């Protein structure tokens, strides 16, 4: 049993809910929240800006030190950093940004990072301001992630379309 409430079950391991991922994390304090990161961990807007704002910029301060030591992530890669006031840990995952011309085949690699964690609260990778088709992102999630993932879809309209169209 876990703390996640009000999710629709899509598969054995994937659950979905209409919610702002920032609002959720504060209530549940999950072991892992996933950030929709970029390779520079520059959390300016979208999921990353909203998560970072909720940490009072502490996520950005920690991220800048990480990049100064380790250099940029890979597209499709990830790192584990603090969850600050939102979660125990934040898994920063880089999905391909279609609005930068990145290979959408990298979306599966991105979701493979989730399999290193037994339970996660996450957004749909490469969705929102990353520009991918969220219906596609949900299909790759279901076909790639084997661990227990609780997805948050910010747009009520999009949430209803994701559920209604789910095979
Ligand atoms: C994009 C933005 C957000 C967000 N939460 C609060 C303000 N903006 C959440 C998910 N995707």
């Amino acid at each position: 049993v876990n703390s996640f409430s009000g999710y629709l079950k899509l598969t054995d391991n994937v659950y979905i809910k209409n919610a702002d991922i920032v609002e959720e994390a504060k209530k549940v304090k999950p072991t892992v929240v996933v950030n929709a990161a970029n390779v520079y961990l520059k959390h300016g807007g979208g999921v990353a800006g909203a998560l970072n704002k909720a940490t009072n910029n502490a996520m950005q301060v920690e991220s800048d030190d990480y990049i100064a030591t380790n250099g940029p992530l890979k597209v499709g890669g990830s790192c584990v950093l603090s969850g600050h006031n939102l979660a125990k840990h934040c898994l920063h995952v880089v999905g391909p940004n279609v609005n930068k011309g990145e290979d959408i085949q990298l979306l599966k690699s991105a979701y493979e990072n989730f399999n290193q964690h037994e339970v996660l609260l996450a957004p749909l990778l490469s969705a929102g301001i990353f520009g991918a088709d969220p219906i596609h992102s949900l299909r790759v999630c279901v076909d790639t992630v084997r661990t227990n993932v609780y997805l948050a879809v910010f747009d009520k309209n999009l949430y209803d379309k994701l559920v209604s169209s789910f095979l």
